[PDB]
Parts: structure tokens; sequence; C-alpha cells
């Protein structure tokens, strides 16, 4: 069958990273390239091809529970350990990170269907808005 | 409202890079992470929090077809010039990628329910295998 039309989930890559050294990708993006996953969307007319493709990471899980300070490492972003406690303030979840870093820590909240989250390192803010699916 | 449950689609990401900076991630990884769409999957009961979050990256589309050479520049990858010509050969969809590199291309097929897509770039394959959706 010559149809390729579809949604496709990649279940597996192998030597990916032989292939991206082949074409002189540099370590650091091997590095994290050979974590990702991909979807493929092909729409085929004959042989008119379209081919659209995301690649994706899932990042590690976090459960906590408000009040409960609990260990956290931060694999996804500096890999560091913090003790983090998440309170409410009203309706904005606020954590802090203690550790290594000074005023680390973030803010979430809705407003109508947006989530707002706010996070912070030193004197560094991120500003992150979510629309709701 | 305290009830933050939900699926939740990254709309804009301000200053991820400073934050990203004020906890000394390095470069190479801070210039693919500002890139990135972020999904949040929020699962909550009471005080009880699931975070789940998966990163995404929309690659550039290809569109071609089978038969008529085109120019592809590919800056999903190491952003050279080929000259990309796609045939087939039975059910199975030929690639070559005239550039720089000897012996550049992928091979595309079906089987059953899997696409299988094989990447080559000198002595180098990749093989990989998806699952239709």
């Amino acid at each position: 069958t010559r149809d390729q039309n579809g949604t496709w989930e990649m279940e597996s890559n192998e030597n990916f990273e032989g292939y991206m050294k082949a074409l002189d990708i540099d370590f650091a993006t091997r590095k994290i390239a050979v974590r990702l996953t991909q979807t493929l969307v092909i729409d085929q007319d004959g042989d008119n091809f379209k081919f659209k493709t995301t690649s994706t990471f899932r990042n590690y899980d976090v459960d906590f529970t408000v009040g409960v300070e609990f260990d956290e490492y931060t694999k996804s972003l500096d890999n560091r350990h913090v003790k983090a406690l998440v309170t409410w303030e009203g309706d904005v979840l606020v954590c802090v990170q203690k550790g290594e870093k000074e005023n680390r820590g973030w803010k979430k909240w809705i407003e109508g269907d947006k989530l707002y989250l706010e996070l912070t390192c030193g004197d560094q803010v991120c500003r992150q808005v979510f629309k709701k699916k």
C-alpha cells in the first residue's frame, strides 16, 4: 500500500545518535534530540505529499500536597535538589523552592480561561500563560 | 477559583531565557528550550496535586511531489541545502538528498499498522517505527 495518510506516533528510534553525528550535529543538541519522540502527520493526495512533524518530550511528574514540604530534583531543568513548600494565598498557588538559589519558586493562578504561571529565581521572573483545552 | 484541573496549552512564555540563565542552564540547552511549547495536565483533588508536563516543538513542514526534485534546507537538523528527489520503489517511498553528504536519504514504507522510516547518511542508518493513531 502506497497510502501513507495518517497521524503516526513514533514507537522506536534506533541509532539516531549515529545519524545525527554523521550530520555533524553538535554534542549538546544530540543529547537532547535522542530523548524526543516524534509524531508525523502525512496528508497525501496521489503523489502530492505534505509532511508535518512535531517533536515531544515528557517531563518528570510532580506530585505534592499543599502544606506538606517535599523534596524535588529538578531534572527537567538544572537538576538541583530543593525542598518545595506549596501554599495557597487566596486562589494563588504559591511554591517556595528552598535550596542553593535565592528567591526560587513559582506562583500559579487562574483568571477566566487562562492559567498564569510566574517562575522566579534571583532577580529573574518568567511569565507563562496557558489556555484551557 | 482554586480548581486548577485541566489540560493547559502554553500560549506565551516571557523571559524563560533569563530564568534558565539564573539557573545556570548551559547555552545550548537554552537555545533549544526557548523554542518549546509546554502542555500542562493538572489532576487536582482538594489539596492533592499531580502535575504532568510535555514539551513540544513543531518542525518545518515538508511538501513535495513524487518525481519532482526540490530544494530542502534541513533546518530541523544540520541546516544544509540538499536537492531531494522522492520516487516510489514498489510501495517503498525512496528519497535521495543530493548535497555535501554522501549516501544521504531515507526510505518510508507501511507494513500492517506500522510505518517504517530508515534515515541514512554516510555509513549510518537510523531505523524509526511509527504506530498509526
